[PDB]
């Protein structure tokens, strides 16, 4: 295998997926070559073809399809700041005012990933206000903001090094959209 299968499903896992629905996306790492990304269900098979192709990986969050008005819900808010040192990146959350990270994913880029994992599924107008507002609060990126948004895959290479992408800092805790509407200006 190209890709590490128990990362994959620890990914699903703790966002509460269903890997029966979940839709993989795979993405040419030069934009210069102008290839055409894949979308597709995810299956072992097709990331196996993917990653040996070249491909990196990538995920839709949110759950319902490829587009954002095929999302019905989403399951977790997420970011990462668009650089700044590495270690820096991982307990910046902190100074934020951030609650503690659900999770969190090294990619082998230039950004750790955060994830804040809810108890139920949120529905996209809430849920575009809290991420909206985590954008706001943190600083992060802000590109990352509709229902439909993709996310590297734990378990794959990225591409440029090799170095696959790796979760780390969980913690198990599931959060509630009505508190972090609070928490979250
Ligand atoms: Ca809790």
């Amino acid at each position: 295998p190209a890709f590490d299968r128990d990362q994959i499903l620890l990914h699903l896992s703790l966002l509460r997926k269903d890997i029966a629905t979940t839709r993989y996306r795979a993405i040419w790492p030069r934009r210069e070559d102008k290839v055409k990304a894949w979308t597709t269900p995810l299956t072992g098979a097709t990331v196996q073809d993917a990653v040996t192709q070249g491909f990196n990986s990538y995920i839709v969050v949110g759950d319902g399809g490829d587009s954002d008005a095929e999302i019905t819900s989403v399951n977790a808010i997420f970011g990462e700041w668009d650089d700044g040192d590495l270690a820096w990146q991982v307990g910046a959350w902190e100074a934020c005012g951030l609650p503690r990270p659900s999770f969190q994913l090294r990619t082998g880029g230039k950004s750790i990933h955060h994830y804040w994992v809810f108890h139920s599924p949120v529905d996209v107008p809430a849920w575009t206000e809290l991420q909206a507002r985590l954008i706001a609060l943190a600083g992060f990126d802000t590109t990352n903001r509709n229902p439909s948004r993709v996310m590297r895959l734990a378990g794959c290479p990225h591409q440029r090094t090799g170095e696959v992408a790796q979760i780390f800092n969980a913690t198990g805790e599931l959060y509630d959209p009505g508190q972090m509407l609070q928490v979250l200006p």
